[PDB]
């Protein structure tokens, strides 16, 4: 059944609920981003209204087949009506279209629900400045303080001189940058830039990210992967096997690999600063890990929280276990004293 941090009280409105069949009394289906654990239950035989921003709109027509008359986009920074109801759309600095959304209800209270974010601090600047907020569904997927990770700029400043400094030693070397979702193009289109190539890709994904309203995308991707020396593949194929059987696909135009993975966190952050990572490597092959996230660090979720206070956290990731809740409410309780809230 619907879990109960999907439901907006004093509303008939869920979030990233579409997996349950229709849920009783829900007059507006809300979608903050395209991600399949999100989306999931979507499809051309969906008939209510979906409320969503105008890039995840282009996605769930282009790729879910949803028919245009239940697909509701809205614009970003504007207040708008919902079946009653004001509301606002704002950027979560996560993936291309992903949002947080505010509910002002009618009885005075003010929601916000995060979806999936990485706090940043231009955030303390949006239509969040102006008002309260009552209530906090939040993105907790880092929820504890052992995750630490890099900004993204330092991220890909690693990875930009890592990839030139490569080919420009070798240049019959390929670079290969692994994906599964939106999200992340900074890391495959900051390296093309460099290398003074587009990026080559299959069809499908060049369908999904003509839908994401980046600027000169034209210039810098291509379905021709003989003339790309930048190539993007499933991540399940960013593997020594996967790898040597690229090379093999390449025809003699190569003869080494340098790939990236970018993961979320892993453990190497608790010891390793981002000056210090390597490969593995098996013969002409090497492969990088990096943590380039989507999500907020612990640091970043505390400080908007504590910059926010919240009267009541409604965690919406890791709430499957009583460990998890119970660490989470212990750092939330911590966090409210520490600040004075
Ligand atoms: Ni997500």
């Amino acid at each position: 059944t619907c879990p109960f941090y999907k439901k907006i009280p004093g509303t008939g409105f869920t979030v990233d609920a579409f997996q349950y069949g229709v849920v009783e009394g829900c007059t507006a289906y809300f979608l903050t981003h395209f991600h399949s654990d999100h989306y999931a239950g979507l499809s051309k035989h969906f008939t209510f209204p979906v409320y969503c921003s105008e890039i995840t709109g282009n996605l769930l027509k282009n790729k879910l087949h949803v028919q245009e008359q239940y697909i509701h986009p809205l614009p970003l920074d504007t207040e708008c009506i919902v079946n009653g109801v004001k509301v606002v759309l704002l950027d979560a600095n996560h993936c291309p279209g992903a949002v947080m959304i505010l509910f002002y209800l009618p009885n005075g209270t003010v929601i916000l629900h995060t979806g999936d974010f990485r706090a940043d601090p231009s955030m303390e600047r949006s239509l969040l400045a102006d008002q309260k907020v009552h209530m906090l569904y939040l993105d907790t997927t880092y929820c504890s303080p052992e995750y630490t990770f890099p900004s993204q700029q330092e991220v890909i400043r690693f990875a930009i001189n890592t990839a030139f400094e490569a080919v420009t030693l070798n240049p019959h070397a390929l670079v290969v940058c692994g994906t599964y979702s939106i999200g992340k193009e900074k890391v495959f289109l900051a390296i093309a830039d460099v290398l003074g190539s587009k990026v080559g890709m299959s069809q499908e994904k060049y369908k999904t990210l003509q839908c994401l309203n980046i600027p000169e995308i034209n210039s810098l991707i291509t379905t021709d992967m003989c003339s790309s020396l930048v190539h993007l593949l499933p991540m399940m194929q960013i593997n020594f096997k996967g790898l040597q059987s690229h090379l093999k696909k390449c025809g003699g135009k190569y003869n080494q690999i340098l790939a990236f993975r970018p993961t979320g966190w892993t453990h190497s952050n608790k010891f390793t600063r981002i000056a210090d990572v390597i490969p593995q490597t098996k013969g002409n092959i090497s492969i990088y890990g990096i943590p380039y996230s989507e999500h907020s660090s612990y640091l970043e979720m505390k400080r908007f929280v504590q910059w926010l206070k919240p009267q009541k956290i409604i965690p919406t990731v890791n709430v499957g276990t009583w460990k998890s809740r119970s660490t989470m409410e212990k750092y939330f309780r911590e966090w409210k004293l520490e600040a004075g809230y």
